């Protein structure tokens, strides 16, 4: 049984476990704010700098793991709340896409809304372009940004949210439960076999992005990780 | 959205708000033993006392619950370390089997195994008459205790073990992580319509047995849980 | 090379190994109890029975030894969580001090703070009499709870705390670490001369203390104990 | 406070967390094996691939950590048991000094036995040239193999040794307890500034060397770390 396991209940710059990617930034209060203000279509992404072995051809077994973090979106004045966060998991050689246009690509794919990463999304605009749903919203991303799942939710300017990920290797269940300031949950589940569309060595991480007249305050507060692969 | 969340972070005998049936006793730092040591074919279950409403006939909707706890299972000198704890949910007039021969039967089935709940078990001893799996293991029980389906697992005598649930109303999928005291995590996961296993009122809970050659030490020291049901 | 080792994962009352002084009272899971929560300046000592060779005059050799042990302190309702917990080292006719007003002397001291004893406590109660650092801390005394040396930590209501501590002969080093629930390691270290402060043979144990209105629940859940004498 | 831990009960392949140098090989039971039996002046080194950062110059102040792991040497036929195996600490750029020639080098220094590590060996064979003890011992290396304190040890063929060392930031002591087969342990300690012999960013590892004649079975079993920096 490989394992790995990390706790961050603050962030602090210098440490070497935490990659950062474009406009990210770390508060005097050791949270990280992932999109800059006053750039225009702004892009920040927050990874585990080492790399985690999802998966083995050499027994063809994929890891289970469970995960939770928080985050807090904060209206700005003038520009529209947008565009959300993401939890991603990528290659180990994932980088902001090239001429990254930011908004509704969620700082994960190109133009089309496409790339190659598994995530969850927290999106608070609604993007026709990427077939979004006409409210805030919950999705399950394979490959895109045009979601195979979404449900209903609720962003709220201020509101600690808390999130708790559980991705089961056998049935290949990816589950996500969200705690809402006012307690209730939000949840959505669904199937992705990551031995089909991610590579032995992935890494997990955060992005957000704003655009010109959307932007608005993503922080990532906390983050704890755990994976186990059986190994026989 | 109707939802129902509670925390207990010790428990005190008179707290209107649980349910003692058997062998229960609360000792002196709040956890909850659920087995007396001296009995023969002991049982001892915690209930939450409020009725969660799981699912609703004029909708149709069915409740989405996160919920997590940490327990304790240690091993007493003479006595095979036996049966194990189980996490169940089960109609609000839910009681101990009449004539309960504890053992195998969790404290929550007949002889043959058979009751009316659905819960994940955290078996220490294999009962063939049920088709026990040769070792320890966690398992997901459906109106018996011939489980629907299981995963290999450890108990360690003495360690502090936690384990958090996602219940997903959309795709009926129960999902368990488990994670152990030297860090790694066990996964199971399966889907269960509530909807059609139990009634719209449940309760939730917790139980555990012994037998006459087989006793340990069975410790609740936390629970936190919360659903939601929407109503639209 | 003569050797000393044992290990306890569990206690049970009449085990000619333990001694009880005072207060001290065995739960029903094997955890050791040491304060007494209705009894005004409540003590209770737990000491290993068979004393233990640290030195020898006539080869001047000292001992080195390594030990590790889990607790818990819990708070009570209405009460100031007080005093807290030391492993100590006495000499073997030790007894609770004579009109022991409990608190801030932890068991083992007179009001004055003095007493005939070396030992590491996690105070979780500052005392300005004894000149205790206004933050909860583990401290290294040495024949009095005024500490020779403290360190900020800090307890955590219902966590399992793991200690580890190694007493190297040559230097005459004591070294303590203390991991914390949430996975963080607390260090502090001291040379302390033993042969110079205690007879050739002591008792090692735990001593914990109330007043009259802080109690608080202390357990000792385990202990491994392991000396090494050379003998030329 | 920034926090690092991994627990490593066998090692496989493939593992994105740890690095391999030399010689080194991972057998079927998952236990890692240094050095090449059928090469003259042998070296393997294991280490944890991410960097660990010690102290930061922002605050001037040094981690602390707690860190056990077993190993076990066994002599083979016709071979002189030799040469030992050290856990060391360098900079991340460390690797095999060129021309490496074994022996007792250990495979962290050159010719004259000098080079950039911190570290403890278990040294089973007597140079002269690097001023070791006439017996198989345990040394404290500061940028060289002619330890700067020994005590002396035996070294049992095919024993699974234990060890346990801690590293205290305030007084800058490094204790190390070795626990072997038979129960006795031994001790060493000796005050080391971290800050001012290593860099900010440092690798963990073990190493292990033979020469023509020389050469044994060196085995590492399992390693847990756990490093805590203050970042205040
Ligand atoms: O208003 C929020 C959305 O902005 C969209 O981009 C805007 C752009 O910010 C604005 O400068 C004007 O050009 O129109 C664009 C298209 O509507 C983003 O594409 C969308 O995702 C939000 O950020
Ligand atoms: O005998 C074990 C030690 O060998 C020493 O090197 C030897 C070499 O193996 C042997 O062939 C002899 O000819 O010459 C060398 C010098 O005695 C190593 O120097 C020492 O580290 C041990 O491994
Ligand atoms: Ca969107
Ligand atoms: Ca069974
Ligand atoms: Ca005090
Ligand atoms: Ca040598
Ligand atoms: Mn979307
Ligand atoms: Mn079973
Ligand atoms: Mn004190
Ligand atoms: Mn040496």
């Amino acid at each position: 049984a490989e394992t790995v396991s990390f706790n961050f209940n603050s962030f602090s710059e210098g440490n070497p476990a935490i990659n950062f990617q474009g406009d990210v930034t770390v508060l005097s209060n050791g949270n990280i704010q992932l999109t800059n203000l006053n750039k225009v279509n702004s892009v920040g992404r927050v990874l585990y700098a080492m790399p985690v072995r999802i998966w083995s051809s050499a027994t063809g077994n994929v890891a289970s793991f469970l995960t939770s973090f928080s985050f807090e979106m904060k209206d700005i004045k003038d520009y529209d709340p947008a565009d959300g966060i993401i939890f991603f998991i990528a290659p180990e050689d994932t980088q902001i896409p090239a001429g990254s246009i930011g908004g509704g690509t969620l700082g994960v794919s190109d133009t089309k809304g496409a790339g190659h990463f598994v995530g969850v999304e927290f999106d608070t605009y609604s993007n026709s372009e990427y077939n979004d749903p006409p409210t805030d919203h919950v999705g399950i991303d394979v490959n895109s940004v045009d979601s195979v799942k979404t449900v209903p939710w609720n962003s709220v300017s201020g509101a600690v949210v808390k999130v708790t990920v559980i991705y089961d290797s056998s049935t290949k269940t990816l589950s996500v439960a969200v705690t809402n300031d006012n307690g209730d949950i939000t949840t959505i589940a669904q199937v992705v076999d990551l031995k089909a569309k991610l590579p032995e060595r992935v890494k997990f991480g955060f992005s957000a992005s704003g655009s010109l007249g959307g932007r608005q305050i993503h922080l990532i507060r906390s983050w704890s990780f755990t994976s186990t692969l059986i190994t026989t």
